[PDB]
DNA sequence: ACCGCTGCAAGGAATAGGATACTTGCGGGCTATATGGCGGCGAATACCC
């Protein structure tokens, strides 16, 4: 459930999967030291169940997905687009 | 040496005719309340925290 289809009661914490062994401890990312869960977005629908086997690279859930003159005006009058593709603003780790 | 008379002006009724006060349209001279276009953008409010 999203934030906005979840109740009060699953506001607070953050759904995640991270990968196990048969010791249950949390198997490390390859190189690095920060344990490997992966969080899981709103609306995204699992199949998979607790505890099952998977292999590398697989589908854990799914989530659903002018040119005439104007365009020559527009693009040397700088004007900002309708849908602006937001960028990273600078380097380093994210969170929200 | 006095008087009634004739006669010569002043005011009434009928016609023609210009002068002149009155009326009018103008010509120039003057003064002094809408309703089928968008797009961009930036400033100025609105808003609900």
């Amino acid at each position: 459930l999203d934030s906005a289809e979840r109740t009060a009661g699953g506001k607070d914490l953050r759904p995640a999967l991270k990968i196990v062994d048969a010791q249950g401890n949390d198997v490390l990312i390859p190189g690095t030291d920060m344990p490997a869960q992966y969080f899981l977005p709103g609306k995204a629908i699992v199949q998979l169940e607790d505890g099952v086997q998977i292999s590398s690279g697989d589908t854990l859930a799914r989530i659903p997905q002018t040119g005439g003159l104007p365009r020559v005006a527009d693009l040397f009058e700088a004007r900002r687009p309708k849908e602006p593709a937001i960028l990273a603003e600078i380097s380093g780790i994210v969170s929200f």
